[PDB]
DNA sequence: CCGACGTCGCATCAGC
DNA sequence: GCTGATGCGA
DNA sequence: GTCGG
């Protein structure tokens, strides 16, 4: 909160560049310049002194000058007063509304949660979802909670069959104090790249069957995105409702994507980054060598998190220790 | 100057 | 009905 | 909007 000020400027200023100009490399690139102004260590002083990070260019620093001198943005503060633009930019808060579908919808005089509670028929499955758990899905998940979830989540998958692997990854096995969501990879002995497409629908049966899989938003034979729920304490208030998504992968490429979706982003592009250095590639799936012309070769055999940092010479780091 | 900037599974649309 | 495009989330 | 080939 050093900077403050200037990071929750160019935050909004980000949201309103992807969700009402539809520009999402300049939603990206607002976004870069607030996380690099995030973790600078000083209160700035001008728009020439952020103007060093990277990320920060002309143009932001030159808000940066307006906002502290002036203590605001006169194109921002225009903005929060189109009734049109906001309106856009808050539909897009509904899990399922993104900026066309938000576009269109004030187009014809929808703006407001209240105007999508009274037009359920413009609304698809995703959307409806979205407007019913609105203010639930904007909640954080403490870690106790995740905890709670994960035991049941584990013990209702191994009931299925004993042979499926489970993890959940994200920021909980990071060892985060709370989380946006619940990211769960599953996979399974016969399951290979080389290869039922019902595992993944047995395992989000059982979960419903139990009541903790509430709704569904999508479902494929690869991946479960949905809607859980932690059962009622006695006579006490409900739990919110949770994101949840399940990703059946094969087991060659299991730990690859356990390794990619526990992250972090940063971690993520630090590790990729070291092992192009020493010649491998690696994405979500595999990791392949680099001959010296730069051409990929087969996947390399991965059974665990640690084969991967093996092959590039990374000694193991664990989940905790994986910010960055 | 001017193109890159994360990527892809699923739901639903647009065209045929 | 089928194929490819588009929107969306993360 | 920012960066860099
Ligand atoms: C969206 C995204 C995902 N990931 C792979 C690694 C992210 O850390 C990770 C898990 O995604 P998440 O649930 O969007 N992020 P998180 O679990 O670290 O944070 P949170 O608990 O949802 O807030 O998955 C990326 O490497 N880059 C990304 O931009
Ligand atoms: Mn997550
Ligand atoms: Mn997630
Ligand atoms: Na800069
Ligand atoms: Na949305």
């Amino acid at each position: 909160t050093l900077n403050g000020g200037i990071t929750d400027m160019l935050t909004e200023l980000a949201n309103f560049e992807k969700n009402v100009s539809q520009a999402i490399h300049k939603y990206n690139a607002y976004r870069k310049a607030a996380s690099v102004i995030a973790k600078y260590p000083h209160k700035i002083k001008s728009g020439a002194e952020a103007k060093k990070l990277p990320g920060v260019g002309t143009k932001i620093a030159e808000k940066i000058d307006e906002f502290l001198a002036t203590g605001k943005l006169r194109k921002l503060e225009k903005i929060r007063q189109d009734d049109t633009s906001s309106s856009i930019n808050f539909l897009t808060r509904v899990s399922g509304i993104g900026p066309s579908a938000a576009r269109k919808f004030v187009d014809e005089g929808i703006k407001t949660l209240e105007d999508l509670r009274k037009n359920e028929d413009k609304l698809n499955h995703h959307q409806r979802i979205g407007l019913k758990y609105f203010g639930d899905f904007e909640k954080r998940i403490p870690r106790e909670e995740m905890l709670q979830m994960q035991d049941i989540v584990l013990n209702e998958v191994k009931k299925v069959d004993s042979e499926y692997i489970a993890t959940v990854c994200g920021s909980f096995r990071r060892g985060a104090e709370s989380s946006g969501d619940m990211d769960v990879l599953l996979t399974h002995p016969s399951f290979t790249s080389e290869s039922q497409p019902k595992l993944l629908h047995q395992v989000v049966e059982q979960l419903q069957k139990v009541h903790f899989i509430t709704d569904t938003l999508s479902k494929g034979e690869t991946k479960f995105m949905g809607v859980c729920q932690l059962p009622s304490k006695n006579d006490e208030k409900e739990y919110p409702h949770r994101r949840i998504d399940i990703r059946l992968i094969p087991k060659d490429q299991y730990y690859c994507g356990v390794l990619y979706f526990t992250g972090s982003d940063i971690f993520n592009k630090n590790m990729r980054a070291h092992a192009l250095e020493k010649g491998f590639t690696i994405n979500e799936y595999t990791i392949r060598p680099l001959g010296v012309t730069g051409v990929a070769g087969e996947p390399l055999p991965v059974d665990s998190e640690k084969d991967i940092f093996d092959y590039i010479q990374w000694k193991y780091r664990e989940p905790k220790d994986r910010s960055e």
